[PDB]
């Protein structure tokens, strides 16, 4: 939390760093819904994040949380898809994560989008086998 309190906000939650807060998935997707990135960071415990639009002042205040972590409890069983053509459009596909809600994930990385969805898939997977 020490090395993520400078790209969250509220660092919402009740401690995590001792339930897990083990970052799964570490990446910054962009939502292609109106030119916004935020750094994701899919946590062991669940799925938060980091909205990344702008910058804030208070930095000489001890601080850089440039981003703003978002609560995004569904990892725990997401749905991600690659509804993208690239060839014909940008870069961003839907993602289906629990709570029921779609997103539109921006990534410019053929691993990361692979990482990207590999890395839902990976807790989705959880949410009926292992």
């Amino acid at each position: 939390m020490n090395e993520i309190q400078k790209n969250i906000d509220g660092w919402e939650g009740k401690d995590i760093g001792q339930c897990c807060n083990e970052f799964i998935m570490e990446g910054t997707l962009t939502r292609v819904g109106a030119k916004h990135e935020r750094h994701i960071f899919l946590f062991d415990g669940l799925m938060i994040c980091c909205k990344s639009n702008h910058g804030q002042p208070r930095l000489p205040g001890a601080s850089n949380a440039e981003y703003r972590l978002k609560e995004k409890f569904f990892m725990r069983k997401v749905q991600i898809n690659d509804k993208d053509d690239t060839n014909e459009y940008k870069h961003a596909f839907e993602i289906i994560l629990k709570d029921e809600n779609s997103v539109i994930f921006s990534a410019k990385s053929a691993e990361e989008k692979n990482n990207w969805m590999a890395a839902l898939i990976s807790l989705q997977y959880r949410s009926t086998l292992e």
